[PDB]
């Protein structure tokens, strides 16, 4: 019997709407709309960003789209073929998540000893098997075949206790002061993930170049969510109705210049903004033309799916200030987030701050498929067999003012489908000494599981240089190096690694057998891909 009430009369007006030939539930539904200006949890990946980063997706446009890689030429990580944590004996691993030792400061990797250190998670594939290794080779060497592997940070372990990602940096005496995440499996099987921090010893011996683990100490809890900021363990128990994401995970250890330390890390809103049927009545979280708007908007209450997904998504970047404890660190502040997706995605990862010049630069890799809207993710598996990306902000502050990166966020898209060899995953961007607009982005290669095939191991990418405009704009460079370079410098380019989406080429993207197989059931994986321009 009702009608139109409020700010979202003059809205539907605008959009051309025939008023009379709305249902009385469509008025109802509209007159629930919230319209409040206020941003509860930082800058938002919105609906309409969402969108926008699909479509650029799809589009596989050379600003954006990860670079081909020559197939032919990765090879699995040598330094893989080790002992691994959960079985004690010597095992083919394979390698994702990874992170160099490197200055809180300024991002650059870390010289230890005349060795660059990365850690990184390593297990046997298609086991749950979750640990972190440490990994080196001298300084500024680029032959992937001569990283040697130190062993499980934590030693033999079980599925109980996991260790994801986060980062680490060196200390004065020269241990290593690691950011991970402590995940407790007891609980039903759920991943109960934590921040954590431990203080890592190595035993160098030069005339082997051997590095061992020497000690591990201060290992501890730093940070579980605080339940208005950041949701906790506890909440998520609450509400959880089985399809809900749990995230207090990937650390990043930055420093600001007057040496105050701070993680950044995945998590989910708490009660300053948190999930439910209300975040799809929340007209901030569009974030398009009024009229745009107003068509997502109806798009979510007409697909269950959707609707449900939108009811649940709450993927947040948070941070939080270290107080002056450098080896047994506790909370000192717990800011809001610097970028939250309420509505729009429960799943934004492995968040990067490096700092360029004067500004704050923040990375993260996303898989689209977390996202509420199928039909743009949907969409992205048709057009290229992957969904995922990475997206970036700046800011003039550490703490909070982050705006993206190319209008919606998007940096990087997925190029070729997740079954290849050549797929790629977690992005993580790495400064490099003396280009102070330019980032290396590493990767992980080939997806875990053997998704690729028995054999085909999750490995280090080529890496890449990314350039950074002032203009808040990025571009992709063609400029690539060996598998599992975390050090660009003149003598790191490797042009034979660079790939074309050609079938028959040497340096085909795709492996022999690749071109026109099977991704997701019945889609013919390449057939919608085009060249990048
Ligand atoms: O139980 C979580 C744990 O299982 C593993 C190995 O069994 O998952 C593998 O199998 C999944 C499908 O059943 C894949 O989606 C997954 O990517 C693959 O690794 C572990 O990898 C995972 O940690
Ligand atoms: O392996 C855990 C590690 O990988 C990331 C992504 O790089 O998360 C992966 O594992 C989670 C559960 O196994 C999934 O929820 C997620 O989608 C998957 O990509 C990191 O965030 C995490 O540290
Ligand atoms: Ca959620
Ligand atoms: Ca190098």
């Amino acid at each position: 019997k009702a009608e139109l009430k409020g700010q979202v009369k003059d809205i539907v007006e605008e959009s051309g709407v025939d008023t009379s030939k709305l249902t009385n539930d469509q008025i109802n539904e509209l007159n629930k709309i919230n319209f409040s200006k206020e941003a509860k949890s930082g800058t938002q990946l919105t609906y309409n960003d969402f969108k926008k980063i699909a479509k650029t997706l799809i589009e596989q446009d050379a600003r954006y789209a990860i670079p081909f890689f020559n197939a032919s030429k990765i090879k699995n990580m040598p330094a893989a073929k080790t002992l691994d944590a959960q079985s004690g004996k010597v095992e083919d691993l394979e390698i994702w998540n990874s992170w160099p030792v490197q200055d809180a400061k300024t991002g650059y990797v870390s010289n230890w000893n005349g060795y660059q250190l990365v850690i990184g998670m390593m297990g046997v594939p298609n086991v749950n098997d979750n640990h972190i290794y440490l990994l080196y080779n001298k300084y500024g060497d680029n032959d992937f075949n001569h990283w040697k592997n130190a062993g499980p940070i934590f030693g033999l372990g079980t599925p109980v206790i996991q260790q994801w990602s986060g980062s680490a940096t060196l200390n004065k005496d020269g241990s290593i002061q690691l950011y991970y995440t402590k995940v407790d499996t007891s609980d039903n099987n759920t991943n109960h993930q934590k921040l954590a921090s431990a203080t890592v010893y190595l035993n160098l011996e030069k005339d082997q170049d051997k590095i061992s683990i020497a000690h591990v100490d201060n290992d501890h809890i730093v940070f579980e969510g605080d339940g208005y900021h950041y949701q906790t363990y506890d909440q998520w128990k609450e509400t959880n109705k089985g399809a809900d994401n749990i995230a207090m995970r990937d650390a990043h250890v930055i420093d600001d210049d007057n040496g105050n330390r701070y993680l950044v890390f995945e998590a989910s809103t708490g009660t300053e903004n948190y999930q439910g049927d209300d975040q799809i009545y929340q007209w901030l979280n569009y974030g398009g033309t009024n009229k745009d708007n107003l068509g997502d908007f109806f798009q979510i209450l007409s697909n269950s799916d959707i609707k449900d997904r939108a009811k649940w998504s709450n993927a947040a970047i948070g941070i939080i200030k270290l107080n002056d404890d450098v080896k047994n660190p506790s909370v000192a502040k717990v800011y809001s987030p610097l970028i939250s997706a309420p509505m729009v995605s429960d799943e934004i990862e492995r968040p990067d701050v490096v700092k360029l010049g004067n500004k704050y630069y923040l990375f993260a890799a996303t898989r689209l498929n977390r996202g509420s809207n199928d039909d743009a993710w949907m969409a992205t598996n048709k057009a290229v067999g992957d969904n995922v990306a990475m997206i970036g902000y700046v800011s003039d502050n550490l703490t909070h003012g982050y705006v993206p990166l190319n209008e919606s966020g998007v940096v990087l898209t997925a190029s070729v489908p997740a079954n290849w060899r050549t797929a790629t995953y977690s992005y993580y961007a790495v400064p490099v000494e003396g280009r102070d607009d330019q980032l290396l982005i590493t990767s992980y290669i080939t997806n875990r599981g053997e998704v690729a095939g028995k054999g085909m191991h999750a490995t280090w990418a080529p890496s890449f240089l990314l350039q950074i405009n002032p203009d808040n704009t990025t571009t992709v460079l063609a400029k690539m190096t060996n598998q599992g370079d975390w050090i660009w410098d003149d003598s790191s380019e490797n042009p034979d690694m660079m790939g074309v989406l050609e079938k028959d080429a040497p340096n085909s993207a795709a492996l022999p057998g690749e071109w026109g197989k099977p991704v997701d059931w019945d889609l013919i994986g390449g057939y919608n891909l085009k060249p990048h321009q």
